[PDB]
């Protein structure tokens, strides 16, 4: 007998009542760094290519350069150093004045080997100014989510007492993520039912108005995170003209909603149950019934698309349109990356990179409930 | 630049201060039977043998019983139950009316119906269950356990439902695999303050044999032993065979000079664990008196206190057969286990005797304070 809405609440309240994700690395990095005596602790995430950021650091700035906020290529960590890193679950120590090389089990030991390390990795930990490391595998879902990474400018050996110190942190940062990534559904649970009990309480307030369909379509590009949103409604029994409302655009759709190609765009239709489907504006243009909009339409620079039809089998009503501008973002590389040798300066290099918004999982699902809302509310609740 | 013993406890304080496992999955349960308003929620936790208990439980007791502490037999639940609950992770529905089933993915969102063996839907109805919602619980990719939803009379679950149980389930599993790590840097101090413990009694109280029985009695508490028994080797050309003993009535000293635990005590500082029914079924084996025996020690750990050639000393740690008392939920039949379901499920009270085990951490612990001994002398 209790709403979702209130449940919800409870939920973080008691199991997410925490610290955030990037305030808990911080919180471990310097704790090992004290407890080690080293230079520097870092946290490495990898991203979805093998690249990587470092999200926390604790550093002796006097000993250690700072190298929180930047990003490192792939090819930095090789497939035969992930493998190890990640499915053998190896911790890996490097003496670098000796050029050797010895790995822990992540797991535990119940009882060191060395090996000669590569001369790239060799001059590359030479070149960041480091004699000692042991990188920590961070696992998330049997996958190497990242690493930890102990650096000293001077030798260092590790004893056992240390090992399963930072195998026993690198559990705590997994199990961070776990908190964090969780806590974001639950999180995402919320908004979604905020959408909902929002546009009930706006048709039951407003109507059948156009008063109600212009800050409904506002409320879900909001929800949604939208650069700018289209709800168009069709002629309803025995015709009812047409309907439109638009929100952060500058120029009316009107006419071109009314095109083929938007008639067959709004309902889910290809030839050139509110089931959301992603375009980009180049897949749009390459439709043979496309007609290209006015002047001052694609220099708005809206690029990606998710066109919700507004339909239930025999019954489309009309649909939600929203809409994406390209983003620009930066990102500090350590050298400049963009073969054989290793790069000897890890100096902060700018790159700026053009990407082509994408509509994820749990966005996706709130267009659904949110379309799926604005259709009960169409053909009156 | 620290020590051990402030980490750990730094780590406890930051990251490990909130609610116990036990209180969680309470708080878990209530919240979910009063937001589905149904009869009895459940939290079910299985043993390895395939059994299980319910550690936690919400229910109105005026629609549904109580089956708070009760086990439940492996037989209850089929390979291909496990199978769907644990390898497919399968939320599954049971709507026993009409004896059919729907299965959803716990992490699958975005409504077929198959029959329901005779057996369970007999099962359910001696529950005077007709509304069943079962949503595995996870931990390091296998089956932990189930939160078992149960309703008295007819209940479909919408969507909205199916989702928030699966957020459950995976609350359930964050709060278990914090307990665990909760209990691994508990472990860790535990074995770290046995050894500073050790080194106050080592280098202060000189080597008086009294601090081999103080040492004796620290690790034996710390190991959680029964008894624990020392054995040292002729020091040297011909000293003296000597034995510290804690919690234990009769002398060993005559049953240490056998052969029997001469070859024990030697291997074959790796600590190893043995069963009475090994010892009493070795080539090698010579009775004690029963003065010995009457004691009931039935699990043995012995750890060698040896570095490849120099073997000075033994240690060994000694375990009492031990007497579990388990509440069924229903009277179990001699036989014929998988054929007829129970339809009564009265709490049935049996004793069980087992042989203790020696888990990872005990071992370990072990095999650091025999090490710590070996330096010793
Ligand atoms: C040589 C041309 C190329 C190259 C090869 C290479 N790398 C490794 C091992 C590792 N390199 C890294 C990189 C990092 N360590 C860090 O701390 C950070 C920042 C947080 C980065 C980006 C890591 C983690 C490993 C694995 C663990 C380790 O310490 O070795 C090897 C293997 C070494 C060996 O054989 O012993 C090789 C061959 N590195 C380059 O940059 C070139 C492109
Ligand atoms: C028949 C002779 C034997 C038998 C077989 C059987 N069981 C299932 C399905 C399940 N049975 C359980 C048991 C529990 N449910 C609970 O809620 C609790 C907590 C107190 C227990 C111990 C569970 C979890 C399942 C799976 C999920 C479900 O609801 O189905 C089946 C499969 C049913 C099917 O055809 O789909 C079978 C064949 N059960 C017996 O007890 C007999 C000894
Ligand atoms: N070797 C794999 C990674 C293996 C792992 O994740 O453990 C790679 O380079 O992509």
């Amino acid at each position: 007998n209790r709403s979702l809405e209130d449940f919800l609440r409870n939920v973080i309240n008691k199991f997410h009542r925490a610290l955030t994700l990037r305030e808990t690395l911080q919180v471990i990095v310097e704790e090992a760094r004290i407890f080690l005596g080293v230079d520097r602790v870092k946290i490495y995430k990898f991203a979805s290519d093998g690249s990587g950021e470092v999200l926390a650091e604790a550093v002796n700035r006097a000993a250690l350069p700072s190298l929180l906020g930047l990003h490192f290529p792939v090819e930095d960590i090789p497939p035969q150093a992930r493998e190890e890193l990640g499915n053998q679950r190896k911790m890996i120590a490097v003496d670098v004045a000796h050029r050797r090389k010895k790995s822990h089990e992540l797991s535990g030991r119940i009882s060191g080997h060395y090996t000669t390390v590569d001369s790239c990795h060799i001059q590359y930990l030479l070149a960041m100014g480091v004699l000692s490391s042991l990188t920590v595998p961070v696992m998330q879902d049997q996958q190497l989510w990242g690493i930890m990474a102990v650096h000293h400018s001077k030798p260092r050996r590790f004893t056992e007492q240390e090992w399963e110190t930072m195998a026993l942190l690198s559990k705590e940062v997994s199990l961070a993520i776990t908190q964090s990534q969780l806590s974001r559904q639950v999180h995402q649970q919320q908004v979604q039912e905020a959408l909902v009990q929002r546009l009930e309480t706006t048709v039951a307030q407003y109507g059948d108005r156009p008063e109600t369909w212009q800050y409904a379509l506002e409320t879900v590009g909001q929800a949604v995170e939208a650069d700018g949103a289209v709800l168009y409604i069709a002629p309803d029994l025995t015709g009812s003209v047409a309907q439109h409302y638009q929100w952060n655009l500058r120029f009316d759709w009107g006419n071109w909603l009314e095109t083929s190609l938007w008639q067959e765009l709004m309902r889910g239709q290809p030839s050139a149950n509110c089931v959301p489907h992603g375009y980009t504006l180049g897949e749009l243009e390459q439709r043979s019934d496309w007609i290209a909009p006015p002047e001052s339409l694609s220099a708005e620079n809206f690029q990606s698309f998710l066109i919700v039809p507004l339909a239930a089998d025999q019954q489309w009503v009309g649909s939600l349109i929203l809409l994406r501008k390209e983003k620009s973002l930066v990102k500090h590389w350590a050298g400049k990356r963009g073969n054989i040798l290793p790069r000897l300066s890890f100096e902060a290099w700018e790159e700026t990179q053009k990407l082509v918004p994408t509509w994820n999982r749990s966005e996706r699902k709130l267009a659904q409930v949110a379309s799926t809302q604005l259709y009960m509310a169409i053909t009156q609740q």
